[PDB]
């Protein structure tokens, strides 16, 4: 099994990307974590019209080429975003309509991907054309308004400008089925190939809240797109919360579906999220690898050979056969837990939730006090603090998400009344757990 | 005189209070909720050794007195903080030791005792004299130095200054009657009280977390303390987590001993915390009241006519006489909730977290999507948003921390197959429920 995101995707043909911030790349942390888990590049925002094309006619990729280069010295693809959409245009561009916006509409086009000429996998050519307000249709925009053939001509403007690009038309809130908005879409696409108009790729920016949440049909959307001749793509992921299983759900969904050929996330920390204040990424604030970060990792890798214990379910390490135990079913927080023979009680009974926690009684968290090395693993309320978070690992080991350390029997011991403790990881008999 | 902690708390004779700074007295967000909920004020920073006399011998009351005379101004009695202490001093004090030391202290103490002179409530005469190491001793600092009697010495001084003051001992980690430090406070009150030392109070920071979490013989300590005939007073109390539970456990232990003159909470809204990291507090940043907030307010007014449930119950809607349902058993985030005939189904079975959070299924959070009039109420993985927290008030209505409406049934509905939804709180039998 692959270590990293875009290792373990790239055993299915398929990329795992993230969206990067030329500001942020002075950030070590940041660009350790970018370096080593993407192989796919989106500039979050160099690349757009205002940042490509400041005054008409003056083209721009100093911002853009420092991520472009960023991304190709690291050894990552590409996807340009984005050349045609309603927002963040310059003021000269607000300030158009009609013919004289079409134009400068083909000419931005021209500039920018003959600027990237043959250095680009992707190409989001037309960003959210499509309104949100149920009726399936055109969002009204000065583009829009140019004529509703613009989109046609973007496409078709983008294949002569770089042959070689993969030309996508990305939006958001596509992803269910059921929505007007993603059939509008569909049957756009739909139309483009049946009349031979260049589109290569759907995106879908996935961004996923209890506003917009992710739905199971999505793969029949995917599934729909990619039946019409055209690759997928999820461009912009992020889920407010980052829920384990609805990662796992997404890329999942992907990798059933052959034409789909990867996915990237809007942000690498959560703190660089635009919508920093849902968590919706795969690291948090201090580097550290999420919950769902592991959720994903896993789907990616194929999977487990039999799913996780819904509910309830027994930790025994395998060094001790013994199962992870709060003493004398205590309730009282503060109350380190250790290894006893496994019995059905409550107080072996834990359940792993989509956050990351390990609870048991169904309010008390497993909880470690500090981040080093001897730190007592015990019980505390739930509150969902990063040192109530663990990660699962498919070599079997619980590791803390704030500390980075795995649940110790210390001294290895394997006898009834060994306590649990934090210490470095090391593939220890002692170290690994059954969800038995 | 039960709808703000301040006057809940009043209705036994207490008082519940906050840690203020000045320099947020401009914030008008701070100051509604401050001068609103709290009828104590401590200066959080403002009346320490180093602010009160930055160079020896020159006495700067200008901070202090900004938040005096505002808690005064707004109705609010005053802690002083604090006279004698290891830490904060000013870099001159510092520097001082032997009998020149004991010289400042005596002379600190008549110097901003007498400028309060008749204007404090209680005053933390000495602060943190016992160390953490486990031995119940002496912690060592250059005020330990000048000789053990430095405390005594202390609150002699602070009688004579200010007769009219309750002198205080304040200290953390003297929670847990087992705790050596515990003890060590516990035989120099005795002593002191014995000999005639003139001490009146005895302040527990309560400053709770996974490290030094509380324990429910906190009551027993207060009690142990309050026998020895001082009052004892819960001076900088803040919860990492701010578990409803431990909030209302506290709460309930002074209400529990007559000695127990109120509670102060160490400041506002969880960005005021000198550990928000911990969102220890009552308010969140935007300002509104967190689910401990409620359970506060409801143990102060006298809790409930029956004790809160043990997780997993249904929770029926008082005019319609129907549950609170998720349609057909789903678990599919974005699944919204309705009213439907009671009856034994996990689909109805609800149980409130400490965090505020309704779960349902075990990992399933009742949750808002939106916070405005009109905001569907479905179930979504729980994650710790605001929009998945609740506070469950006393007059039956639920209350969303984040929007602060109320859990509606849509239209007043009161058939099989009503929605819930969020909507401005009316004290209407179609926002009031029913646990029991
Ligand atoms: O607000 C700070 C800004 O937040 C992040 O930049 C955001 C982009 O993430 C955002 O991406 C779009 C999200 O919706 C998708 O549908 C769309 O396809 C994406 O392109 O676009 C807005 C952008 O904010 C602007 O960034 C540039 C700055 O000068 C502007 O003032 C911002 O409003 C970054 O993390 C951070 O810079
Ligand atoms: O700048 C951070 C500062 O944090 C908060 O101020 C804290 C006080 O809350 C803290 O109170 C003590 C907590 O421990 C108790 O045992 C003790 O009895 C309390 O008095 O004391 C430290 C103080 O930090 C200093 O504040 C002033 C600033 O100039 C210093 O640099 C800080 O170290 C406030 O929320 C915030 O201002
Ligand atoms: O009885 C007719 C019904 O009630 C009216 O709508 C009420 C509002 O008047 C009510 O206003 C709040 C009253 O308490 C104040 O403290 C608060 O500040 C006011 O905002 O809020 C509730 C609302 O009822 C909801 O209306 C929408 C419906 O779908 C919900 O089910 C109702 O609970 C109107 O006459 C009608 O709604
Ligand atoms: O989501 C809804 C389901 O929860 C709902 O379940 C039915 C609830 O009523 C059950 O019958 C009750 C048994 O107890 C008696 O006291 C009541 O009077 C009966 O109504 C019925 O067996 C359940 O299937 O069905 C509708 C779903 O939308
Ligand atoms: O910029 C776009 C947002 O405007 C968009 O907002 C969505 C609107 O519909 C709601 O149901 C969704 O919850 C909300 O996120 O989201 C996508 C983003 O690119
Ligand atoms: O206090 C001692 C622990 O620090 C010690 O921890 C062990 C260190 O090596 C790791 O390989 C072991 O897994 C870990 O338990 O164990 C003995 C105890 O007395
Ligand atoms: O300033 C004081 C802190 O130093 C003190 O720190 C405590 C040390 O023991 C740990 O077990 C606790 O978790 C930790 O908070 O806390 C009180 C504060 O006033
Ligand atoms: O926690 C342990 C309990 O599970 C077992 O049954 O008896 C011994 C206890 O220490």
């Amino acid at each position: 099994a692959e270590s990293t995101l875009g290792a373990a995707a790239a055993q299915s043909g398929r990329y795992f990307g993230t969206a990067i911030a030329s500001g942020k790349l002075g950030d070590s942390a940041y660009t350790t974590i970018a370096s080593r888990e993407f192989n796919m590049v989106t500039a979050e925002n160099e690349m757009k019209i205002d940042a490509t094309e400041p005054q008409r006619g003056q083209f721009n990729f100093s911002a853009g080429d420092r991520v472009y280069n960023w991304a190709v010295q690291n050894g990552k693809q590409v996807r340009g975003h984005t050349l045609a959409w309603h927002s963040q245009q310059p003021g000269w561009m607000q300030s158009l309509s009609g013919s004289t916006l079409r134009q400068a509409m083909i000419d931005h086009i021209n500039g920018v991907m003959g600027h990237y000429k043959g250095k680009i996998a992707q190409w989001d050519v037309v960003n959210e054309a499509f309104s949100d307000d149920g009726s399936g249709g055109r969002r009204d925009s000065n583009l829009q308004r140019t004529g509703n053939d613009w989109i046609e001509v973007a496409f078709r403007t983008a294949r002569a400008a770089d042959p070689a690009a993969k030309l996508c038309y990305n939006d958001y809130n596509i992803e269910n089925w059921t929505w007007a908005k993603t059939q509008g879409v569909y049957n756009m696409v739909r139309d483009f190939k049946q009349r031979g108009v260049p589109i290569d790729c759907v995106g879908f920016q996935s961004h996923f809240n209890s506003g917009s949440p992710y739905n199971s049909n999505f793969r029949t959307t995917l599934q729909n797109f990619a039946a019409l001749g055209v690759d997928v793509a999820i461009t912009e992921l992020d889920i407010q919360g980052a829920s384990s299983s609805t990662y796992a759900a997404v890329t999942n969904d992907c990798l059933a579906v052959s034409r789909c050929l990867g996915i990237t996330v809007w942000g690498v920390r959560d703190t660089d999220s635009w919508r920093s204040g849902d968590t919706p990424l795969l690291f948090n604030g201090d580097g550290s690898k999420k919950a769902a970060y592991t959720a994903v990792l896993n789907a990616l890798n194929g999977g487990s050979s039999t799913p996780p214990p819904s509910g309830g379910g027994q930790i025994k390490g395998v060094g001790s056969g013994r199962c992870l135990d709060v003493p004398n079913a205590s309730t009282t927080d503060g109350t380190q837990v250790q290894l006893y023979d496994c019995h059905s009680a409550t107080n072996q009974q834990w359940t792993y939730t989509d956050a990351g926690e390990l609870r048991v009684y169904g309010d008390k968290c497993l909880d470690a006090a500090g981040t080093g090395n001897g730190t007592k693993v015990q019980i505390y309320s739930c509150w969902g603090g990063d040192n109530q978070k663990w990660r699962l690992n498919s070599d079997g080991s619980i590791v803390g998400v704030q500390s980075g350390l795995c649940l110790d029997a210390v001294g290895g011991g394997t006898a009834n009344g060994t306590l649990i403790q934090l210490y470095s990881c090391s593939n220890g008999s002692n170290q690994r757990w059954t969800r038995t």
